[PDB]
């Protein structure tokens, strides 16, 4: 599914994402809009066998299973094809996870360099939230 920009931040927002660990809505709709350009089921395959997942990347070396990552951690318990659903309950869970193991958002590499000290709340500017 390719989401709207504000039908993005009204499911991030029901799915408990705005201020969680302090990044407000609009640093996940900034996030997503350059990992993925709001395409649930992007992927990515990285340099080190590892591939990236869904509308928030999530990568395969740490967060998820996708069988072919050898020495991979799945530290969010799911198959990485779960992170494509047009549904993002599991993308929104896993990130949950990531961004409070310490780093933060700065795991997500477009988020540091693209929406970090950005006024990210104009992506979610114009919508009914
Ligand atoms: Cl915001
Ligand atoms: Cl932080
Ligand atoms: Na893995």
């Amino acid at each position: 599914k390719v989401f709207g920009r504000c039908e993005l931040a009204a499911a991030m927002k029901r799915h408990g994402l705005d201020n969680y660990r302090g990044y407000s809505l609009g640093n996940w709709v900034c996030a997503a809009k350059f990992e993925s350009n709001f395409n649930t089921q992007a992927t990515n395959r990285n340099t080190d066998g590892s591939t990236d997942y869904g509308i928030l990347q999530i990568n395969s070396r740490w967060w998820c299973n996708d069988g072919r990552t050898p020495g991979s951690r799945n530290l969010c318990n799911i198959p990485c094809s779960a992170l494509l659903s047009s549904d993002i309950t599991a993308s929104v869970n896993c990130a949950k996870k990531i961004v409070s193991d310490g780093n933060g958002m700065n795991a997500w590499v477009a988020w540091r360099n693209r929406c970090k000290g950005t006024d990210v709340q104009a992506w979610i500017r114009g919508c009914r939230l």
